[PDB]
């Protein structure tokens, strides 16, 4: 999981990659697991529950509809998830606190960043199909980021044997 | 560190919010200030005249209807501004001279720098509300700016707690 | 790298300009030459077979469409570029291995970073008018880049062309 996504990207066609439209926020820039869907729209309810669950160097691939009225995620949410053991979060919206962001040593992506809090209620979707910008992010594929972007894999990259 | 856009968003729910979608092109990444609004297209001579009023304790909101294809503030109005003691200038749209706002002691946002200078008829409308990327912007509003994005309140932070 | 794009703008009213929306990849923000356009759609065939002559100073303009889901240029055709003497190349589009193009002292000028390699199909047009942001892009003129933006004009500045 430490190749580039160019590199096996090269080697899987078939995989799905996403452009590096998103900003870097977090203190990796480079990291890959499990992914694990999310779809809501200026609501983050389901971010946290989600992410108070243990990590196990899992992605979360956030889909907020690609809203930047609201942040979806933020300090407090970003420094639960790296003592949860996320590998990181990926946000096809917005989030907050840009200087502690920087600081929690996992990956963190988002269109932008945006003063407002989400709301708290609990709408959206946990574990389905995705499709940010024209492509299908889902449940149980492998997720690598990194400078280039991201790609989406049916299997972690081998090597072994 | 001091006031933030985030804290005081979640204090002020009435508030209105724009993401931080612009560049920061002037010295200083934080700055507040009383708002002060221009509506213009491509000219920037309705620019030239309100930064030479004394702009203590304010802000100057630019809505160039996003254009990006003439600046509405180079190196020049930059330094004026900063002269006047304006805090800091938005503008929804372009400005140029990157190299020279960078060394101005003031805030300044823009989506973009561009080459090309705004012609100088004097066309556009002055402290009139205006409408930002779905939102509104009103003159005598206060206005907030960080990396985290713009904050705009009715007013400045009422003290109901010891300050905001 | 030498004349200021906002400089000569003023000097060459008529000139062509567009902002600077692009991120700058390469190794110098900064960069002018003779241009050599290129139309084409997620494929580079063409790109690779027009940086592969003799680049002598000269600029080429890839119009991608806008398109990020596949790289136009990559590491080792930007470092060949390079070689070639190629003095920058501006994609409307997007490129890959950005780690690697911070390494090479040209401008390499794109709208994003996206991990797929194109097709090699090699469809395309070469050398014809092209039509960026709303602004033609002719072969032959010469290019101007910097932080403020890329100004286009039909003879370099009165300086001395190649670079400037
Ligand atoms: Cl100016
Ligand atoms: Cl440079
Ligand atoms: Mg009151």
């Amino acid at each position: 999981m430490e190749a580039r996504t160019t590199d096996l990207s090269d080697l899987y066609p078939e995989g799905e990659a996403l452009p590096m439209v998103f900003k870097s926020f977090g203190g990796r820039a480079r990291f890959a697991g499990r992914v694990r869907t999310l779809r809501v729209f200026e609501d983050n309810a389901l971010v946290r529950k989600v992410l108070e669950e243990e990590g196990a160097g899992q992605v979360l691939f956030v889909d907020g509809g690609g809203s930047l009225r609201t942040a979806l995620l933020g300090g407090n949410l970003a420094r639960r998830a790296w003592e949860k053991g996320w590998a990181g979060v990926v946000v096809h919206g917005a989030v907050r606190d840009t200087e502690e962001l920087r600081e929690v040593p996992i990956g963190l992506l988002a269109l932008a960043a945006t003063p407002k809090k989400s709301a708290k209620e609990g709408k959206g979707e946990v574990d389905v199909p995705l499709k940010v910008l024209g492509v299908e992010v889902l449940p149980g594929s492998f997720l690598l980021a990194d400078e280039d972007g991201l790609l989406l894999l049916p299997e972690p990259p081998s090597g072994v044997r």
